[PDB]
């Protein structure tokens, strides 16, 4: 189970042909799993869920999808509001895998993705789990933007590898985690032509006239699975006091929330993240 | 495994002589789990936690104490601080037991004694699971009493059955597990003398001078153990805000919300209670 | 300044002929501003406000407004989603008074008219003063129905007098405010076959199909206007969680939050009520 | 009304002398109201009530305390936890003036101050102002250290003018109120030897064994004069969700948020804040 061994490629149709990259695992396993990794400079499938790819195969077929603007999926210079951009591409590759429906795992931005996708897809989502997400998520205490998003946006204006590693630290708990091989790693992937050029369409897509649709805390009461909402409790990005109203108002959904962890649960709490993820989609 | 096989008796000291019922299963196991009940009327060990002890007992010795003032335990006529009083009650039958350091699993009330004797004697408690705990819950939005409270004292001031039966449904979400057989049950038990002898013990200890012990919302940033608290989204008696203090300032807290759940976590989600307590207490 | 002599009538078109009833006082005054009551049985514009429009009618043109199925406006028996039914009125009675842009004070269900109003007619509506509004509020951590939704609904099945009188304590946190006097002034209001008609008509259009045009907590973020909110810490029926998601997305916005208060701000706050808003709404 | 003919100082003793230095004003006035100042770097009382003081002036007597360790007060480079230590000087200023029980009116660190004073000598304070305080403030929601926390922090570690400037910058919601005269000024009196030893001993008091006096949020429920919190939707420093503890646990308390304001209540919303001071403190 490496990079390389699980690598695949897929092309679909959202306003054209449209490269997505992707990882496969666990293929002999009767449930399929999508799991859509977090929105960060750098950030892609295989180093958000190393810590949980391996230990889901066993029990699950795994599909970590690259969302478009990361990873080695198409890098457009151009695109709507993210998460529906997103859920399009997802909605092509599931058709073209067979897959019908299936539950989803999403951190941060890809939460976003994976909620965009089950409210445009009702059919084609099942249970949803969901780490810090973007999207559902509503600061009602924290002013906006968050220490977090402020040093991303930072980063976006003068990408130094200085910015980066402030950026990287807010993400989590432990900032032993930040050491100098994961910022350069980062830093190099983030700092390619076609990087910053996903990232000029990331700004550019804000401006738009669909922005409604990135303001998914307004819709989530339409969700009728199960969604396992899993926040650390310092986290800097996306804060706790976010999780509120999609708790409130998914009908059936549960909240578990870890102290001793930032943004990304999935790695500084990768055992606990794992256990609760294959118990709540139902052990396979 | 029935309530008479696992019936057990001590005898413990706390200003005198203080009969204990308890249960007693899985004796063959290493770890070694006490299990505290909530404190309705009628409310024991047994019926607490029918849905549980089984099956935690396949990996734990299990100990299931009907607190002093319920179930087959003294029911005296005066006490101090209820909980520093059970707490003391615990510490004599841990003592006797020869027991070292265990973790402790209770709800409502019995959570706001697992969590007075967790302060008291620090040594002597591991882990602890909290399921809609008094005690440590301050209810920063909701005005006390609660609903489920006002409701309780009305059957304190007059204890019919009508009045039984509006308690037991703020209790739970789905309303009809409050059946006839469950409500004749409750009342028979809480409607004898020396129950009534125990309410009314329960409430002069109210305007005891000691009243500060019960608000340990303020001391609980002192516990050092991982805190598991378990909370059901449609909590009628200790509302979710009631878990804002404890998340925040116990330092290695844990926090699992269930929707579509009230105040009987372990009854009506026993199932996703059963393993999560399982797994946060390590398996066996 | 009495009922009779403040008393006016207006008919206006919503689906068909429609009474208002209306007061209006100050008519010297520079500034114009709508009065909008809660929503209680037997509830309407000069109960709601008395001790209230005395004291506003010295700075400002005041017209509170019975809005329909309530005091003297026509009480239909079918209507749909009540805001917008009661906004579509408002609108009416605007363009034959022809207002321009008017500052609204609503409580309670008047408070969701109000912003009702605003978000359906943005031209029409400036500042906004609302206490413990329904509709922009969403109760995040209190289960819905709350206590105060629950004697209401126990009243619009079994309407005796006990009933409305438990209703109306649940309003106010100085229970004393509920004499004798005011329970059989209610009650004799309430207890009408056409006021009655009017009740079941409220709670049938809940049963609608325009239900997300009562979602306001949806919609808020485009309020343009500054926007006061005003709640008291012991509301029962519209607890103060409810206010979360609105003070963070108007922009805008204000709250302030008395303790010792329930329901009924202009009536147990009174005087800093009256001094809040008419500071708020500009001096007049 | 200027710095030097309200300048006044005395000498008190809290282990050993101690000269404080405080403005004096409205000394016609009947009511005697304190005020004490926030704590950045470089603060001092006659800079952050300046467009307060002469308002407050007409109505009361003023008596503006520059808390030791700022402005013309001793700096002293040990002592304990800060806002007792602040507490005992201001104990012992009440009794060389002859004070009786007097109202407080604290920002930010002052709030603290004004607090700890009123649990350590009940007798001596009336109703309370606090904006924005810190002490009986526990932020539920944001992890801590906030982000304005971190920049008083950096400039601790590294008092620049840069870091001066990003720390004030926080602390407003409109930016345009830091001036470069007002950075300018503040850098001035905050690079003094003697500001910085000040600043040392405030950063060295919290490993005290003392901690316990600085959360205050455990004991604020035994306030019984009314107590009005004023905060900042915006506030980057104590954030809102801080203020939830005080405004459930003080029984006589009142609430008001300004959105579009941080941390600095007092200067960014100065109108709004002398109108709702002056009449929460009777008009004087
Ligand atoms: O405004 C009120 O008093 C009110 C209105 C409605 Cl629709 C309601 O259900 C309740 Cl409990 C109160
Ligand atoms: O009052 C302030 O401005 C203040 C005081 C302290 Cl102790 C502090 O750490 C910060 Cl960031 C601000």
């Amino acid at each position: 189970l490496t990079f390389e061994s699980t690598s695949r490629f897929a092309e679909v149709d959202v306003d054209g042909p449209l490269k997505l990259h992707y990882h496969e695992a666990g293929v002999g396993n009767d449930q399929t799993v999508v799991l859509l990794h977090g929105g960060g400079p750098g950030a892609a499938s295989w180093t958000n869920f190393s810590r949980n790819i391996a230990v889901l195969a066993r029990h699950f077929h795994v599909l970590a999808v690259d969302q478009p603007g990361y990873g080695h999926s198409d890098k457009r210079a151009e695109h709507g509001q993210f998460n529906r951009y997103a859920a399009m591409a997802l909605k092509g590759l599931f058709d073209q895998l067979g897959l019908g429906r299936v539950p989803l795992v999403g951190n941060s931005l890809g939460g976003g993705t994976a909620v965009r996708f089950a409210l445009d897809y009702p059919a084609r989502a099942g249970r949803l789990v969901l780490m810090g997400p973007g999207g559902l998520s509503i600061n009602l205490f924290a002013p906006d933007p968050t220490e977090g998003v402020k040093r991303l946006s930072k980063f976006s204006v003068a990408p130094t590898r200085e910015n980066l590693e402030a950026f990287l630290r807010v993400m989590v708990y432990d900032k032993n985690l930040i050491t100098p091989e994961l910022v350069d790693q980062r830093f190099a992937l983030a700092s390619t032509p076609e990087s910053l050029t996903a990232t000029r369409a990331m700004g550019k897509s804000f401006a738009g006239a669909d922005f409604e649709a990135g303001m998914m805390w307004r819709e989530v009461y339409r969700l009728r699975q199960p969604v396992l909402l899993i926040w650390g409790r310092e986290d800097r990005v996306n804060p706790l006091d976010g999780a509120l109203v999609a708790l409130k108002t998914i009908p059936r959904a549960q909240l578990h929330v870890f102290g001793q962890c930032g943004h990304w649960v999935q790695v500084e709490k990768f055992d606990e993240f794992n256990k609760l993820t294959i118990e709540f989609l139902g052990g396979g």
